[PDB]
DNA sequence: CAGCTCTGTACGTGAGCGATGGACAGCT
DNA sequence: AGCTGTCCATCGCTCAGTACAGAGCTG
């Protein structure tokens, strides 16, 4: 058999959640689908090597440094970004979720954001925010599109920006390359909004 | 018919793991 | 010269959401 996580089991790391990453007056709260395999084993967020998370936001300016993910807790103080995922759930991928599973994650979700409302609620992967739509919205759309969704969380000023999940599982962006653009647009709206104030 | 939702399926890239075998140094 | 074992370059295999077609349902 091949070991990918160091003696450790598959079953193991199923039962292990991702801590949350949050505080107040963030600029952007990353929020992920769940936690995959390699972040439930680390304990940090978007760990390589299938994941484009870390080098959209070098490559997009995001950060100044090409940054990995045990640099995840200095994020909310020097770049003012925070993280958590819909579903808590540890599983390999996004389809091994159930729809209760998703429903459930975003009643806590805009919980969570009606708590800390960072300026933009970053939805890392449509597949959520599709969800989320329908659910805290009412609103489902034949053709939803990623970038600046033209709803904010309810009872806050936090808006929704959804971009394609960082995940290389994705064959239609099928490099760090292909999803930038969305980064270098979360960039622009997160330096207009502190322009304003 | 015509919309809608639900399920099944196919899809590009770059990287870790395990297998392979050529290059080569240490020994006699 | 002949043998043997390690190193390590390299390769194949597997892996880390989204769009879309077609079935089933319903207005």
């Amino acid at each position: 058999k091949v070991d990918r996580f160091n003696g450790v089991s598959e079953a193991e790391l199923l039962t292990k959640t991702l801590p949350d990453i949050l505080t107040f007056n963030l600029d952007i709260v990353i929020i992920g689908i769940n936690p995959g395999l390699m972040a439930a084993y680390k304990g940090h967020h978007y760990p390589g090597p299938g994941n484009h998370f870390w080098k959209c936001l070098f490559m997009s300016g995001l950060s100044e440094v090409q940054l990995n993910h045990m640099d995840d807790h200095t994020l909310p103080g020097k770049y003012g970004i925070g993280f958590t995922n819909m579903v808590e759930r540890t599983t390999p991928g996004s389809k091994d979720l159930s729809s209760k599973e998703f429903r459930e994650g975003g009643r806590i979700l805009v919980q969570k954001l009606q708590k800390y409302q960072p300026r933009i609620a970053v939805f890392n992967g449509k597949c959520i925010y599709e969800i989320f739509s329908k659910e805290v919205f009412g609103v489902k759309v034949k053709n939803l599109e990623f970038g600046l969704q033209p709803h904010k969380i309810p009872d806050t000023e936090t808006l929704c920006y959804v971009m394609p999940s960082s995940s290389a599982r994705c064959a239609q962006f099928p490099r760090a390359q292909d999803k930038v653009h969305y980064y270098i647009k979360l960039k622009d709206l997160r330096d207009q909004l502190k322009g304003i104030e």
